[PDB]
C-alpha cells in the first residue's frame, strides 16, 4: 500500500535509503523572488514588451537569438551571478549532501542558485547550462562568465575579442542537445534508492521521462503544486506526492527528517551574505 | 619492423584480421567529380562568387546561415542525392562488407555516396550528418530529405509548413555535437583488428583523435596524398602509409587481396544506374 511522507522520512532516517537522486525545476526558485518572464507583474516582463516578442519561448530559440540577441540580454542581465539567493529550498539540498545523501542534483534551472548554495560542480548536473561560462557563436571560443559581464550589466551585446562574434552563454536553446554530464544519468538512475522530484512540471525532454529510469521498489516522492508528467500517468505504488507550495513541502519533509534546528543555523550562517 | 600494404594484404588473406574498421574523407569522393567549394575551377564555386562569403567556412556556420541561407543551400542543391555517383573507393569499402569484414564505416562526408554503393546504415557512421532528412530550425520538427527537394532544386529557401521556419538539413556545422551514432566508436574501436584510413588530412575534431583510440598492436593503414594528423606526428611501428592518389592506392590493395575481377564486376553492375 501506498507510502506517505513520514514513511519517506522514516526510510532515510533508519537509513535504509543513503542514495538519493534529485531533480528540481522553476518551481524551487520562485521563492528566492526570481521572475517568471512569460507572467506580467516583474520589471523583467516590462523590460520584455519593448522587444515585442512573436511568444516568449522566443528568448531561447538559435533564429530569433541571431536575429535579436537583445530579449535574451536582457533576462541574462536578471539572471546573472549575484542577483539573487538561495532559498531554503536550495540549502535543504545541499544539507542533503552534507550529509551523505547526495547521489546528484539534476536541475532544469539555470538561475546558477545550487552551485551559489555550496554544492560542489561534481555532484550537480545542470541539464539546461550555466551563466558561469560562455561560446563565441561564430568561432568556438570559451569565455569564463565574467568576461562578458561588464557588457551583460551595461546593456552590450558581447562581442568576441578574436572574431568579433556575438559571445552567447553557455545556456541550452531549443532543439540543442544537453550537455556532456547529462550522460551521467545512466549511471545515476539504475543506482538510486531514492527519487526525489521538487518544482517541476515536466514538461522539457529529455529530462522529463528520467522518472521512469529508476528500478521498480524506488519510492519517487514529488513535492510540487500539482500531480504530473510521467508520475501523474504512469503511476508505481512507491509514488509519493506532497502536493501544495514546494517550500511548506520542504520545510515538512525537513522537520520529519528531523533537521529543522541545524537547517535554520545553515542557512543564517549561508544567507548571512545578504 | 615495418609492415607493408602487401602485409596487411596477407593479414587479411590469412583471416588474421576479421573485424576492420574505416574512416574516410572528402578525399575519396573527389574521383567522382564532387568539387571543392574552396577551389577556383568549379561551377559550385562560381555560384558561390556571387554572395562575397567572408571565408568559405561560413557556409557551415549557424550565424552565417541565419542571416543568409542561400549560400548553403547552393551547396545542397549541388550535393543532394541523385547528382553524383560513387567511386570505386566507394564499392571496395561496400566489397569489404559483403565480404564479412567491415565493423564500421566512419565518415566526414556528407555527399551520402557510402549508402548509395549500397553499405548499409547499421554499418555507417555519417559522423557530419545528411542531406537524407531535415530539421525546422525553429519548431525541432523534422522532415524526410525528399520534403524540402522541390525547393532547393529551384532555389528556394526551405520553410516549415507548420511556422515558416527554415528548415535545416541534418548537416552538423561548426560548434555543434556531432550525432549520437556517434557514440558507437566507445565500442568500435577497442573492438578493432584493422584500422583503414582513407583520403582524409585529420584536421577536424573529435573525429581525428579517432586513429588514437585502436589498441596499440592494431595497424593502422593509411591512403592519404600525405602522412598527416596524428598518424604524422604519434608514429605506432604497426602503422602503414601508401602515399599517392587514394584510388591507384586503393587499386593496388584490391589486386593484392585478390578481389579485382569481383571488384570490377560489382562496379559495372552497381555503377550501371547512369
Ligand atoms: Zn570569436
Ligand atoms: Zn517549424
Amino acid at each position: 500500500g501506498k507510502l506517505s511522507l513520514q514513511d519517506v522520512a522514516e526510510l532515510i532516517r533508519a537509513r535504509a535509503c543513503q542514495r538519493v537522486v534529485v531533480m528540481v525545476g522553476a518551481g524551487i526558485s520562485t521563492p528566492s523572488g526570481i521572475p517568471d518572464f512569460r507572467s506580467p507583474g516583474s520589471g523583467l516582463y516590462s523590460n520584455l514588451q519593448q522587444y515585442d516578442l512573436p511568444y516568449p519561448e522566443a528568448i531561447f530559440e538559435l533564429p530569433f537569438f541571431f536575429h535579436n540577441p537583445k530579449p535574451f540580454f536582457t533576462l541574462a542581465k536578471e539572471l546573472y551571478p549575484g542577483n539573487y539567493k538561495p532559498n531554503v529550498t536550495h540549502y535543504f539540498l545541499r544539507l542533503l549532501h552534507d550529509k551523505g545523501l547526495l547521489l546528484r542534483l539534476y536541475t532544469q534551472n539555470i538561475d546558477g542558485l545550487e552551485r551559489v548554495s555550496g554544492i560542489p560542480a561534481s555532484k550537480l548536473v545542470e541539464a539546461h547550462g550555466t551563466f558561469a561560462s560562455a561560446t563565441c557563436t561564430v568561432c568556438q571560443r570559451p569565455f569564463p562568465g565574467e568576461d562578458i559581464r561588464a557588457d551583460v550589466m551595461a546593456d552590450r551585446v558581447p562581442r568576441c575579442p578574436v572574431c568579433t562574434g556575438v559571445v552567447k552563454p553557455d545556456i541550452v536553446f531549443f532543439g540543442e542537445p544537453l550537455p556532456q554530464r547529462f550522460l551521467l544519468h545512466v549511471v545515476d538512475f539504475p543506482m538510486a534508492d531514492l527519487l526525489l522530484i521538487l518544482g517541476t512540471s515536466l514538461e522539457v525532454e529529455p529530462f522529463a521521462s528520467l522518472t521512469e529510469a529508476v528500478r521498480s521498489s524506488v519510492p519517487r516522492l514529488l513535492i510540487n503544486r500539482d500531480l504530473v508528467g510521467p508520475l501523474a500517468w504512469h503511476p508505481r505504488s512507491r509514488d509519493v506526492a506532497q502536493l501544495g507550495d514546494v517550500v511548506h513541502g520542504v520545510e515538512s519533509l525537513v522537520e520529519l527528517l528531523g533537521w529543522t534546528e541545524e537547517m535554520r543555523d545553515l542557512v543564517q550562517r549561508e544567507t548571512g551574505k545578504l
